[PDB]
């Protein structure tokens, strides 16, 4: 029995949206503990039947890429670090230390002696070397989608269960800029018992800390019972370093940071240093520190305290870690021995924390709240709130999600067979996912990076990107051709993938043409892939180098096409105008695909004489005052001009939408009776303060709301075909798409913001919708979190992440946009949603980038446009925290993260070619997606294993019967099955042994994983 994720409003102690409302934000000095306040303690707390336990956790916080790249800091940082670890922890029993950066210590342990990597082994075994949540990275939580938090996850512990033989239940999070419960919602089903997380609102840590609310029973916004809730501790106070880790007080934290007393070129900031400890100062010393332990502790409701010693790259130096060590050897020594402190102190793990809290919490010692909610957007500061970040280089953001797509389709093509090491699959594919997870990284996705190590990611993503071209390709041709003829060159490209939206028109000119010609070649076969678990049909569109083409299938069935121009826009120097200019020898042409669930499709397309039977050509119509000719060579429709004026268009039996003499949307009619909805598209600017902070990659601080762009007189084209039509526009900064294809319009936007300094461009719409302070924002693309716009909070603070859709409904009407790239917005006004295209900034922010963002670069950002009635729509009351899409909204959606692919075969001809692969797999209920298959075992294992996840999201009923669908069990989709089990997410542990070997589906908004075992 499913639970109901939308009519049950969860009772939860701490709801975060709730707490929002509630709270004040004032920022006052509350004195050495800056955001919080003086604290006090009962001496007399503490006795000797009721100590103090103190766990002092060494740690290293290690960017895999930031200031330097992934590789820079290794050779300059994190290998000796880890060096020096092995050894120190190897001759110090005692002495502890976390590793949460699977990357580093991957990267480290291969280049490590088998006598090195024994005593390694040794030290994790032990207990004295711990890694904390063993992802990847420590991913950013704001800006991922859920599938990439997964890969990366699943790409570190995969790593540490074969080679250290441990799999982390303890999650480590001391730096992501906001917290998301995509994370718990994770963890908590691939194994984890305890998470813990630093970077929220000061308001928030005070507000919390006030009620002892600091650790928590983290669960997901719908669920009423509670059976995802995972175990959450808060850190109280502004930063994980030393400073502010010991207790309340800065000022004396830092004199036990023992790092800081010359020799290291560090200091405090509080101008008193740290101290050697010696027999003559350690009671003062140990009266001092245990003070601001006895403090700290005040903030907690067990007797069991953490306390992490550690900030970014420590414990380097073989002298650090005596530094460190010894000084703390001699305060525990002390301490533990003045039975008047009724303390016990000791170095510890993660994990020796969170066990004797919950010995504690069993000794009915406490007793926990219940929590739901997220942690964005955070302030460290006054009014510095991070959400700059969400948007900042705009084109890798983009990039993540076209990888993220490629990773999957190529792991999904060759799982079906088993491939001979020789074939390079394996190695191909685990490149691909160690680089993807790299760029999950909390400097990497959110843009944070200096300049050179951004190229870094960029150029180890387009690495992957070709790594899965040739896996894709090499798993079509395998798929689709005659076994008896199959023979393949493991380094041939059979197929070359074609990619209509990136890097996209005007970003690169990268799209191969496919050329026919009566001297030369007739015909040329293509592929789509369908990724999704369900029969899809979708337009596709490929270069031809004529108009006079005409397509078929693979049993020689005539399809409907259509052919356009290839229309790209030029900044023209010399007329200072922004207009499109036709190619006279490429053409594009355009036809509905019709591909199976998780399977292929072929089509021919083909050249004749003259126009196609099958085949229709779009009109274009270039609105500008003084116009000039657009030759099209053997384009059989001649371009139409006029003055700038309205349009109205409609595809099919589709909405109506209205357009300005701009080139903008103005209105949607959904159908022939309907009114013309008011829905107006609108491109404005923020601007940098000229006195106090300023914008910069983390930051986003305005100099007031946003100002429109001026537009000028703008050209606009519209192309009006059968299938397909558009109207775009050379906007300053944006060519401005809208594209109909007889459902949902797609947006494209060719961002360049040149060189306009400390500039922000935004993209708004305007309607009439009556959400008053209401919207909703997804996170990680996993689900839709209420959003309520505070105006007692700045501008900034109105900003959340859009990683992958925003709505705004009333009672009758929502306004669904969907993006294919995270990016940030928000609603600043009844009726409104905006969302950030680029950002432009010439300072640094203060957080340790050094740099502004000048470094953008042209990048093409992707849309789907959903207008809905939802009066009929079964919807959560006025009280739930969460939203859920319609049918509409989560197909487009789909529509922009996984497309079909499509293959154009390299060579002549293709011998014993095959029209479609997978006609024979179910066709799933539409909210079921098969978000991962993966081929778990290489070629020489017996018992070949397919691992897949599973994940159904939630619709709202709106009153459409959508009916009759296929049960999906993955556990037969290859022959032979022998085996089936539900395991963690990760695929690391077995959970159910499935009765069968049938693997059901999954309630609404969960996610399962199962693994198939066969035999042959
Ligand atoms: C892996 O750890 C388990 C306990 O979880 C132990 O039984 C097994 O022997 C270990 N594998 C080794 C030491 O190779
Ligand atoms: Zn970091």
């Amino acid at each position: 029995q499913c639970q109901d994720v939308v009519q049950d409003v969860p009772n939860v102690d701490v709801q975060m949206l709730e707490l929002y409302d509630r709270m004040s934000f004032k920022d006052i000095d509350g004195g050495v503990w800056k955001q919080g306040w003086n604290i006090k303690y009962d001496p007399l707390k503490y006795n000797a039947h009721h100590k103090l336990k103190v766990f002092v956790v060494p740690h290293s916080h290690n960017d895999p890429g930031w200031i330097q790249t992934f590789e820079e800091y290794y050779q300059h940082d994190t290998k000796h670090i880890l060096s020096n670890a092995l050894r120190h922890l190897h001759d110090n029993p005692e002495m502890k230390f976390i590793w949460a950066e699977i990357s580093y210590f991957a990267r480290f342990y291969h280049d490590l002696g088998e006598n090195k990597k024994l005593q390694m082994k040794s030290i994790v075994k032990n207990g004295q070397l711990e890694f904390v949540t063993g992802g990847w990275v420590m991913p950013d939580e704001a800006n991922s989608h859920w599938r990439n938090v997964l890969l990366q996850l699943t790409e570190g512990q995969t790593w540490l269960k074969q080679f250290m033989n441990v799999t982390p239940t303890a999650s480590w999070a001391i730096a992501p800029f906001g917290h998301s419960p995509t994370m718990p919602y994770i963890l908590q089903k691939s194994g984890f018992k305890n998470m813990l997380i630093q970077r929220t609102h000061y308001s928030v840590k005070k507000e919390l800390a006030q009620q002892r609310q600091l650790e928590f029973l983290w669960r997901q916004i719908w669920d009423n019972k509670g059976d995802t809730a995972l175990f959450t501790h808060m850190m109280p106070f502004y930063s994980y370093d030393i400073p502010h880790t010991c207790g309340p007080d800065p000022k004396v934290c830092c004199q036990f940071d023992f790092k800081r007393m010359g020799s290291f070129g560090l200091s405090c900031p509080w101008k008193v240093p740290p101290r050697t400890i010696s027999d003559q100062n350690v009671a003062a010393r140990s009266d001092l520190l245990v003070d601001q332990w006895k403090k700290k502790a005040e903030l907690y409701r067990t007797n069991v305290l953490l306390i992490p010693l550690g900030d970014d790259f420590r414990f380097k130096q073989n002298t650090e870690w005596d530094v460190q060590r010894v000084n703390y050897e001699r305060l525990f020594e002390h301490i533990n021995s003045q039975a008047h402190f009724n303390v016990q102190a000791q170095f510890g793990t993660l994990q020796e924390y969170f066990d004797a809290v919950h010995q504690a919490e069993r000794a009915g010692q406490a007793e926990f709240p219940t929590l739901s909610g997220d942690f964005f957007t955070y302030a460290d500061r006054s009014d510095n709130y991070w959400s700059g970040y969400y948007t900042s280089r705009p084109y890798h953001k983009r990039m993540d999600r076209v990888l993220m797509h490629y990773v999957r389709a190529a792991e999904m093509l060759s799982a079906w067979h088993s491939w001979d090491g020789m074939a390079r699959i394996e190695e191909r594919l685990e490149q691909a996912r160690r680089e993807l997870s790299l760029f999950q990284h909390h400097d990497g996705i959110t843009g944070t990076a200096k300049t050179h190590v951004v190229v870094d990611y960029e150029q180890r993503m387009q690495e992957a990107l070709k790594a899965c071209q040739m896996v894709m390709q090499q798993s079509v041709y395998r798929l689709l051709t005659k076994p008896s003829i199959y023979s393949p060159d493991f380094s041939f490209s059979y197929f070359t993938l074609d990619d209509s939206r990136w890097p996209g028109s005007g970003v690169e000119d990268s799209r191969t043409t496919i050329i026919l010609g009566e001297d030369i070649l007739p015909s040329k076969h293509v592929v789509m892939h369908n990724t999704l678990p369900h029969w899809r049909e979708q337009l596709v569109d490929f270069y031809v180098s004529s108009p006079f083409v005409s397509v078929t299938d693979l049993a020689n069935n005539p399809v409907e096409a259509q052919v356009s121009p290839v229309w790209s826009w030029h900044h023209d120097t010399l007329t200072k105008t922004i207009h499109p200019q036709g190619s006279t020898t490429k053409y594009r042409i355009i036809f509905k695909a019709r591909v199976p669930p998780m399977g292929l499709a072929t089509y021919v397309l083909t050249i004749s004489d003259s126009k196609p039977e099958h085949t229709s050509y779009a009109s274009n119509l270039l609105l500008r005052k003084n116009p000039t000719s657009l030759p099209l060579g053997q384009y059989p429709e001649d371009v139409k001009f006029g003055d700038p004026r309205e349009i109205s268009l409609r595809v099919g039996n589709g909405p109506t939408l209205a357009f300005s003499e701009q080139g903008l949307l103005k209105s949607i009619q959904l159908t022939q009776d309907s009114p013309h909805v008011p829905v107006h598209f609108k491109f404005l600017k923020y601007g940098v303060r000229s006195h106090g902070d300023r914008s910069g990659a983390y930051l986003f601080l305005p100099n007031g709301p946003a100002s429109p762009v001026e537009l000028g007189q703008p050209v606009v084209l519209v192309t009006k075909g059968k299938l397909e039509s558009s109207v775009s526009v050379g906007l300053p900064s944006v060519v401005h798409q809208t594209i109909m294809r007889g459902g949902a319009p797609e947006i494209r936007n060719l961002v360049d913001i040149g060189s306009l300094d400390n500039t922000e461009i935004v993209m708004r719409l305007e309607t009439h919708i009556d959400s008053g302070d209401i919207f909703y924002t997804d996170l990680n693309g996993l689900q839709f979190i209420k959003r309520r716009r505070l105006d007692k909070l700045p501008l900034q603070a109105n900003y959340y992440p859009i990683p992958s859709g925003m709505f705004i409904e009333d009672a009758n009407t929502r306004l669904t946009l969907l993006t294919g790239q995270p990016l940030g917005g928000s609603s600043l006004a009844s009726g409104e949603l905006e969302i950030m295209q680029d950002r432009r900034l010439a300072s640094d922010d203060e957080r340790g980038l050094g740099q502004g963002v000048l470094d953008n670069k042209p990048v093409l950002h992707i849309y789907r446009l959903v207008l809905e009635k939802v009066n009929n729509c079964v919807r959560p009351s006025k009280l739930h925290p969460a939203g859920y899409l319609t049918s509409a909204a989560h197909k487009a959606s789909q529509s922009l993260l996984d497309p079909l692919d499509k293959f154009i075969f390299a060579e002549n001809e293709w011998i014993g070619a095959q029209g479609q692969f997978g006609g024979d797999h179910p066709s799933a209920r539409e909210d079921l997606d098969v978000s991962v298959m993966r081929r778990l075992t290489k070629s020489s294992a017996k018992t070949q294993r397919v691992g897949y996840v599973l994940h159904r999201t939630n619709l709202m009923q709106c009153g459409t019967p959508e009916e009759h669908t296929q049960k999906l069990d993955v556990c037969h989709l290859l022959p032979n099955v022998a085996r089936c089990e539900r395991t963690t997410l990760t695929f690391l542990q077995n959970l159910e042994h499935l009765d069968g070997m049938v693997a059901p589906e999954v309630c609404p908004m969960e996610t399962a994983a199962y693994v198939s075992s066969h035999s042959s």
